């Protein structure tokens, strides 16, 4: 199909995301690429308005899932690449266990060859000294599930699982994430079987960099269905 071909190499990304967390404001600019072949995401974000006011590691989902490997028999099942160059909204609910909340809305398209993520995040209900505004989590990130389901009735998918945020006293922060995605344009999309997308995230500083900022090596294949 046509939008399967727009990943058979390597392709630019840009991410750019402006975030409200009980009213504190801030701003995020991320660059890097990725090899859909391999299932593989390099990305830098940095955050551009001082430093970050919630841990880096809470936005890593936030922050293009186009770029999962679906194997060769899964190709079928594969909405993301579907949706482009057009592309798709991208919603999400994110509630943190026994604290607030991250709505966030994005549309994830290209702009020339680059493959763009623009988000706005909405965050309510934390507690001031949780462990997000408390900055109580450890940075590093565990590998995940994503369970996808069709959305039929939105021309679309949407999606369940569950994120776990190591926390500094060795517990950890659940992160409940439910998703919705909508095509933006009027191509065919791929409406799929039920199935998950198994990923794995590392995040790393670089260290010549001064501003607030995440590394993050990702890498995702998509997974549950055998013929
Ligand atoms: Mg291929
Ligand atoms: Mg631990």
């Amino acid at each position: 199909s046509k939008g399967e071909e727009l990943f058979t190499g390597v392709v630019p990304i840009l991410v750019e995301l402006d975030g409200d967390v009980n009213g504190h404001k801030f701003s995020v600019s991320g660059e890097g690429e990725g090899d859909a072949t391999y299932g593989k995401l390099t990305l830098k974000f940095i955050c551009t308005t001082g430093k970050l006011p919630v841990p880096w590691p809470t936005l890593v989902t936030t922050f293009v899932q186009c770029f999962s490997r679906y194997p060769d028999h899964m190709k079928r099942h594969d909405f993301f690449k579907s949706a482009m160059p057009e592309g798709y909204v991208q919603e999400r609910t994110i509630s943190f266990k026994d604290d607030g909340n991250y709505k966030t809305r994005a549309e994830v398209k290209f702009e020339g060859d680059t493959l763009v993520n623009r988000i706005e995040l909405k965050g309510i209900d934390f507690k001031e000294d949780g462990n997000i505004l408390g900055h109580k989590l450890e940075y590093n990130y565990n590998s995940h599930n994503v369970y996808i389901t069709a959305d039929k009735q939105k021309n679309g998918i949407k999606a369940n699982f569950k994120i776990r945020h190591n926390i500094e006293d060795g517990s950890v922060q659940l992160a409940d994430h439910y998703q919705q995605n909508t095509p933006i344009g009027d191509g065919p999309v791929l409406l799929p079987d039920n199935h998950y997308l198994s990923t794995q995230s590392a995040l790393s500083k670089d260290p010549n960099e001064k501003r607030d900022h995440m590394v993050l090596l990702e890498f995702v294949t998509a997974a549950g269905i055998t013929h």
